[PDB]
């Protein structure tokens, strides 16, 4: 059976995937630590969710090993651009991104067909936070971002303080 | 006695326009879930008032039992529109709906005159609902709304977060 | 066109979820039909009218609950007319429960079908999503 | 002839009476087959495992409840073959919740048929039975 | 309408039946007590019952009096016989009586269709009297009553003790 | 190993078997449940059994799955007859149905050869019962079964009461 083979490689893929996201997300957070960008809450909410990338990886290697699978790694890519230009393409970007992973996440899913059925649960969060971001970039837009930077500052402050 | 069928009809008509403000209120909130949108102090705004009309109409009810009518439903239709385009909007629309649904009530009340005036608390209610619309109206206006999406931004977290 | 939030959503579980909004959204109504009827003095059982006030509210949460996945899929809302309850003879209380059966079978049945057809098309998070609030309907009274 | 404890009994409600018994019979031995079908490895649900076992006894203890007001009234009993259940495809554990939803369907709808009959042929001792029993299947697992 | 005077008649003819049973059952019990019979507990057993019917009746005046109605008495006819011959006799006598008293019953009910539903719980009663009856007659012939004084007497015994 | 599609079947044709027989003493029970037989112990008898054997059908079915096979139903016959004549006759049949359904659970056995070995508990028990039927055909018989109504009348009080 490839079957076995199949998806010890669709782990491995997979794992690189969120550590890929994770190094992207990481990449995001300190873009908004600079001076010349300077928005906190930005900085939290990519450093945040680049942890929760990481945490989803790490269990998906445990999954490998759980299942006699052998995990094979592979490099982990510098995100495509150090300069993320502003909040809103930063956001844009994540969303076009989880969008990628969940593709083959769903892949995963669909060629495992487990009765254990363990990453249905992951599988649940990234929908979550594809809705977050496209309500957030929505929410930037109407304000007039990129090129207002009042815009991204109030956003930082009221939507990404609480 | 017309009387009698006269009030039992009044309050059957009553109970579903309440019903339909009902509706009305649950399809404006969802629109501000949508992704496009994204305020969500406006969707639970009128979730919270859609279950406040619903109440409402189930307490008629009650009245229509308790005075020994009988209970005639009608259908309740789909609001005017699926798309309310702007929170302004959605105010202006409903700041229209429950003045009119004010005026049947208010015919159904002196066509009553009882000595119980059962539903005299629920038209001091309406009333103060009617104040609060039109206030969020003029302010929501006065701010830029609705071309201006910054407004309708910065109402939705100070005014409808408090 | 497309929402920007849209992955692996068919367009047929689109229209499908906004029908069992509706369904809902119904059931709800007829609940609440029912409860009244036994409101009334010519009936008078409080413990019922209790009980299908408890059912009306749990379909109407359901049915947001299919409304707030709808947004979250990408998928638009589209309402329409809840319709007034069509059973007529409340005369006896068993016509009402009937009336129950069959609202119930036919409600839990399009969630079957919308998993078949969740299935058809691969959709795993919209297959979980109505399996849970599937058993929720029919074992939620237990545990 | 007539058992000497005949009254009002009509042999339209006898016969109804043994076809339920034997639905009831059958809806046990249905509960049963999914009880173990989630004992088994390839499954392993405990819970539901344990609520269908719980299920089928419940649907045996109503078959005999049956059986005893048969009796009572004067009628005889007939039992028949216990099928054995036809649903095939458990292979999604929704499919098995879709046999029960027809089955619970199918068995209280005879009821309710057995309660239309029992009006027809005013027999009030039978219609407060069934109603009972109806109720209990229903209503049971709330309060 | 006639179905008031109709059911404050049905009932008082029911009234009259249950103490009519009453009467019977009273009879029967001390028919057992003459030491040319001497069976204590077929005597027991019809004085409970005869008071049974005595508080059945007692029900029907109150419902009677409850719904507005009056209470029209008529003569207790003393019962058919005063020498009841044996056990099995006194058992197939009652047998036939519950089955006829059930008769108006049954007529008392379809003829009511109230929203109440008072005395459908005797009706219910009388059903498990039937039952037992036909259940002690049964026992006594296969035992070889009335001819064999033994069997009646072991029946007293056992069935009847216990 | 034809053994283990061996075994998974005898364990389903035994499956089968011992529905049969509950479904058998069920129909036993109620036989004597009827105002024409009239013998709650005989009745209580067999509707106890018949729960024992449901009991040990799930036993089986429990095994089943614990052993890896699959379950296999079959339909569940209706007994021979629906009217069991007396209790001698019920009780002769009983002792018919125990002997054959052990012959088969034999089968069962010899086939097997565990070191679980875990059905020889319910072996056991099978020969408890059927040293026990014939204990009561063989009282029932010197008592004057089935003809002497009389004698089926004591064996229910005085064997199946205790
Ligand atoms: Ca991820
Ligand atoms: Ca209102
Ligand atoms: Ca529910
Ligand atoms: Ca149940
Ligand atoms: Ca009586
Ligand atoms: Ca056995």
């Amino acid at each position: 059976q490839n079957y076995h083979q199949d998806s010890e490689a669709a782990i491995n893929r997979q794992i690189n995937l969120e550590l890929y996201a994770s190094y992207v997300y990481l990449s995001m957070s300190y873009y908004f630590d600079r001076d010349d960008v300077a928005l906190k809450n930005f900085a939290k909410y990519f450093l945040h969710q680049s942890h929760e990338e990481r945490e989803h990886a790490e269990k998906l290697m445990k999954l490998q090993n759980q299942r006699g699978g052998r995990i094979f790694l592979q490099d982990i890519k510098k995100p495509d651009c150090d300069d993320w230009e502003s909040g809103l393409n930063a956001m844009e970007c994540a969303l076009h991104l989880e969008k990628n992973v969940n593709q083959s996440l769903l892949e995963l899913h669909k060629l495992a067909t487990d009765k254990n059925d363990p990453h249905l649960c992951d599988f649940i969060e990234t929908h979550y936070l594809i809705k977050e971001l496209g309500d957030h970039v929505t929410n930037l837009r109407k304000m007039g971002a990129p090129e207002s930077g009042l815009a991204e500052y109030l956003f930082d402050k009221h939507t990404l303080g609480d």
